[PDB]
């Protein structure tokens, strides 16, 4: 039954804080306030189970984190423009390990917490180390050197681009892949 469904898998992955279980919950509730959560969705003319995996809580623990690996059929590699530290882990850590596990597997660039480039209170707390809210450019310029499906930037808070995010990662899901 369920059987006559193309069923995909998505994994969320990026540093501890940057928005991963935010962003899934108002996907899944549409509410701001993780889970293992399938998804049903109607994508040209055909119904897909889209599994989509948090890795929210394993970021310190290396053995455990890659068995939410196997399978992948896109990544949603994240970051917080509240954090210029959570992107420069991006080519430094995540694209290493998710290359690795996931060859082949189409990456999505995603800004998390845009909403936060007008926070007066991050931008003065980033401040006093001569820091600043990360930039579309920036965050477009590492999607360029990552080779990534699409940088995409939203906020979980305002609901602001969350749709997109999964609906451009559910279609590069459903793209064919050819070797590993
Ligand atoms: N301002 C703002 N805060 C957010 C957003 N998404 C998440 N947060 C907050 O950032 C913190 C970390 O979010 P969380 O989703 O738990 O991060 P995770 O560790 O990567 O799963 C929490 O306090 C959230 O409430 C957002 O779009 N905007």
């Amino acid at each position: 039954y369920f059987q006559s469904m193309i069923r995909k898998k998505l994994v969320v992955v990026g540093d501890g804080a940057c928005g991963k279980t935010c962003l899934l919950i108002v996907f899944s509730k549409d509410e701001f306030p993780f889970e293992n959560y399938v998804a049903d969705i109607e994508v040209d003319g055909k119904q897909v189970e889209l599994a989509l995996w948090d890795t929210a809580g394993q970021e310190d623990y290396d053995r455990l984190r890659p068995l939410s690996y196997p399978d992948t059929d896109v990544i949603l590699m994240c970051f917080s423009v509240d954090s210029p530290d959570s992107l420069e882990n991006i080519p430094e850590k995540w694209v290493p390990e998710v290359k690795h596990f996931c060859p082949n597997v189409p990456i999505i660039l995603v800004a998390n917490k845009k909403d936060l480039r007008s926070d007066e209170h991050v931008r003065t707390e980033l401040a006093r180390m001569k820091q600043e809210p990360v930039r579309t450019d920036d965050g477009r310029a590492m999607a360029v050197r990552i080779q990534a499906y699409d940088y995409l930037e939203c906020s979980a808070k305002t609901k602001e681009g969350v749709r997109e995010v999964f609906e451009t990662a559910t279609r590069a899901a459903l793209q064919k892949r050819y070797g590993s």
